[PDB]
C-alpha cells in the first residue's frame, strides 16, 4: 500500500490548453534526495515557504507532499524499489515537483534514475540557466559576462541508453548486421567491441528548439545558438542544427542575415530581432570562456547540453548552486543539479543554493513570479554579504562561514 | 603523374623494432594547409630550420618535401583530388610529416579530411599537450596551474563516421532491425530519425591507454586520468575506463590505492608512483577549471578528447597556439590544430605558434630534442617579451604587434 500522504489541506494543480491552473494552496510533491538531500531539502522547504509567505502575505501556501525515489525509496518500500510506479504517477498527476540529488546503485544493472525520470515522464526539456551572482568566488576573470540559458534535449542522443556489451551475443549480432547487411567498413576493431546507438529525430529536435525560441521571445533574450557537432556527425548533430534553423524559418518567420547562415526572428512582443545562429560544440566550449557575452539562449542535444551546462556552471563559481528543470508538456520536475556528496550527508554543511534556485525556477513556472523574485533577491544578497557555506568560504577571505541551514536563513534575511 | 619532388639531397627515415632511425638529413613531407596555412607554414619552415641549424651547428638539415591535401591538392592534381592516394603513401613511407590547417568542402558528401588522414593511416593517438606560456593573455585567473597531456583515441567513437540520414532507406532499415530484431524500445521517435553508431573495442582502448602510461613513465609524469561517461554509456565509455584500469594492472603492475578504484604504477625508471585514476567527463570539464593542478596525463575517447583539448587550450590562452600530433605504429602526422581562417589568408597576420609547437613535437619525436628545446625556449621568450601577433596583442596593454613572419623571427631571436 502507498506510504505517500496526500495533504488534507491542499489542491491539485491542473492543466488546460497548455496553461497551468495553480491554486493558492497547491500540493507539491518532493523527493528528499540521497546523501546531502537530507541537508539541502529542509533548507529549500523553509526558504520557499518564507518566500511565498512574504510574497502573498499569507494568502498562498504550498502543501508539500513527500514522494520517493532513490535510496530512501528502498528503505520506504523495500529492497528493489528504486523508482516506484506511483512516483511517476504522482509527478504527472500533480504537474509540478522538485527533488534533491539522486544516485544510482551499481552492480544491479540499473540505469540512471535521473534519466529514468526524464525519459518515462517525457520531460524533453532540460532547462539550465547559468548566470553569475556577484561575490561568488570564480576561477575566471570575468564571470559576470556569463548569462546563458541552456535548452538541452532530454529524450534522445546516446543518453537514450541504447547499447550492448563487448563480446555479448547481442553486440556480435548488431556488429554482424552492420558489417554484412549495412556494409559498414569503419569499425576499426569488430571483436571485443561495445556498441552504442545515437538517435536524433525531427520531432525531437523541433520540440526542443521550439521551446528555446519561445523562451527567448517570452523573456526578450538576444539570441538562440544551436550548438552541435554537425561537421563530424552529419545525420544526428548536423540534422539537429538543420531542423533547428528550419523550425525558425517555418514557425517564427526567420529571415536571412547577410549571406547566411544566421537568421533573425522578430520578437512579436518587443520588436527585438532575435538572432538565430550556430556554433560547433568543441569551439563553443572555447567561446564560452573567450566571448561569453555573445551568447544567450542555447539549444543543443542531450550529451552536449550536459557538458555545456557543467562547464558554464564551473566558470561562474556555480558548480554547487546551478538550478535545473526537466520540463514536458504534461508535467515538470525541478532538481538539485550537483551530486549526493555522501561524505557530508547530515552534517548541515553543503550549499543548498542549487535546489533553492531550482525551487525559484519552480515557483516561476507556477506563475508565482513574486515569490521567485524574492528568492533571487535573497540569494543575491546573501552571496554578496559574504555570509556563505564552506564551498564558497574556502575560496574567499573575509567571509563568514555558515552552515547549510544558516545559509538558508541568510537567503530569507536578504529577501 | 606525381608532382611531388623527392629532394635530391636527403634520406628517408626508417623504422626498426619500434624505433625511428633518423638520418642527419631526413626528408620531411609537409602539407601547406588551406587558408592561413599559406602564412603559418613558411614561418614554421624558417623557425624549424633555424632551430636545427643552431642546435646541431650545421651538421643536420631537414629536406622539406611538399605533399598535397585539401584545396591545394585540387589545384595541383585537379577537381576531385582532395586527398591523393600518394599523400597517404608518402606519409607512411617517410614516417614523419607535418601539416597546416585543413578544411573539408561541403555539398560533395566528403567527410573530414583530418579524420580521413588519421583513420586511413591508423594514427590512433591524438596527442595534445596543453601548458601555459607566461605572458599569454588568458581568460582564467591561474592558467599556470594547467600542464596536461591529452591522449585522445583517434580511430573509434562516433567520430568513426558511421551514420544514416533521417528518412533514408538505410536509416529505416537499421531502425527496423533495432526495434524488431534487437527489441530496442528507447528510440523516442523512430520516424524521421537519423542514426549514428558509437564503437569502442578492447584493442582500441588498450593501445591508446598503453601509449598514455608509457608516456607518463618516459616523461616522469604524476598521473594518468581515464576520462569517460561510463555512468551513462556503460558499454563504450564505461568499458574504456574498465579496460584502461585492467591494462594498468595487467601490463604495468598497477596496485590498488586505499579501497579503490585508483591504482598506482611504479615508474620503472624513477621509482615515482604514478596514480591511475578516472573522472566522469562532464565533471572533468569543471575540474580542469577548479582543480587543474590535480591533473596531468589524460586518456580518453575520440569525442571527449576533442572537447577536452579545446577547452584546455582556451583556458591557457592557447586557442591559437595549441600543438598536436597524430601518432601510429608506422608513421606520425603533426598538425596546426586551429582552423583555416580564410578571411586573413595571405595577410601574414595570424599566429604561427600552433604549427610551430607541433613542429617542436615533431622534432622531439625524431629524437632531435635539442632543436625542439630551442623552439620551446624561443616561444617562451617571444611571448614573455610581449612581441606577439594580433590575437595576443588585442588582449594586452604594452605589447608590440608583430606580423606572422615577424613572430617567427622573434621566436628565433629568443632561441
Ligand atoms: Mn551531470
Ligand atoms: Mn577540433
Amino acid at each position: 500500500e502507498s506510504k505517500v500522504v496526500v495533504p488534507a489541506q491542499g489542491k491539485k494543480i491542473t492543466l488546460q490548453n497548455g496553461k497551468l491552473n495553480v491554486p493558492e494552496n497547491p500540493i507539491i510533491p518532493y523527493i528528499e534526495g540521497d546523501g546531502i538531500g537530507v541537508d539541502v531539502t529542509p533548507a529549500m522547504l523553509k526558504v520557499v515557504d518564507a518566500a511565498v509567505e512574504k510574497a502573498y502575505k499569507g494568502e498562498r501556501k504550498i502543501s508539500w507532499m513527500e514522494i520517493y525515489t532513490g535510496e530512501k525509496s528502498t528503505q520506504v518500500y523495500g529492497q528493489d524499489v528504486w523508482l516506484p510506479a506511483e512516483t511517476l504517477d504522482l509527478i504527472r498527476e500533480y504537474r509540478v515537483a522538485i527533488k534533491g540529488p539522486l544516485t544510482t546503485p551499481v552492480g544491479g544493472g540499473i540505469r540512471s534514475l535521473n534519466v529514468a525520470l526524464r525519459q518515462e515522464l517525457d520531460l524533453y526539456i532540460c532547462l539550465r540557466p547559468v548566470r553569475y551572482y556577484q561575490g561568488t568566488p570564480s576561477p575566471v576573470k570575468h564571470p559576470e559576462l556569463t548569462d546563458m540559458v541552456i535548452f538541452r534535449e532530454n529524450s534522445e542522443d546516446i543518453y537514450a541508453g541504447i547499447e550492448w556489451k563487448a563480446d555479448s551475443a547481442d553486440a556480435e549480432k548488431v556488429i554482424k548486421f552492420l558489417r554484412e547487411e549495412m556494409g559498414v567498413k569503419k569499425i576499426r576493431f569488430p571483436e571485443h567491441c561495445g556498441i552504442g546507438i545515437k538517435p536524433c529525430s525531427e520531432e525531437g529536435t523541433k520540440r526542443l528548439v521550439r521551446a528555446a525560441i519561445e523562451y527567448a521571445i517570452a523573456n526578450d533574450r538576444d539570441s538562440v545558438t544551436l550548438v552541435h557537432m554537425g561537421n563530424i556527425m552529419k545525420f544526428t548533430e548536423g540534422a539537429f542544427k538543420d531542423w533547428g534553423y528550419q523550425l525558425a524559418r517555418e514557425e517564427f518567420g526567420g529571415e536571412l542575415i547577410d549571406g547566411g547562415p544566421w537568421l533573425k526572428v522578430k520578437n512579436p512582443n518587443t520588436g527585438k530581432e532575435i538572432v538565430i545562429k550556430d556554433v560547433i560544440a568543441d569551439a563553443f566550449l572555447q567561446q564560452i570562456l573567450l566571448r561569453p557575452a555573445e551568447y544567450d539562449v542555447i539549444a543543443c542535444m542531450n550529451l552536449n547540453g550536459d557538458y555545456i551546462s557543467d562547464a558554464l556552471a564551473a566558470q561562474v563559481g556555480g558548480i554547487g548552486i546551478a538550478p535545473g528543470a526537466n520540463i514536458g508538456d504534461e508535467c515538470a520536475l525541478f532538481e538539485a543539479t550537483h551530486g549526493t556528496a555522501p561524505k557530508y550527508a547530515g552534517q548541515d554543511k553543503v550549499n543548498p543554493g542549487s535546489i533553492i534556485l531550482s525551487a525559484e525556477m519552480m515557483l516561476r513556472h507556477m506563475g508565482w513570479t513574486e515569490a521567485a523574485d524574492l528568492i533571487v533577491k535573497g540569494m543575491e544578497g546573501a552571496i554578496n554579504a559574504k555570509t556563505v557555506t564552506y564551498d564558497f568560504e574556502r575560496l574567499m577571505d573575509g567571509a563568514k562561514l555558515l552552515k547549510c541551514s544558516e545559509f538558508g536563513d541568510a537567503i530569507i534575511e536578504n529577501m
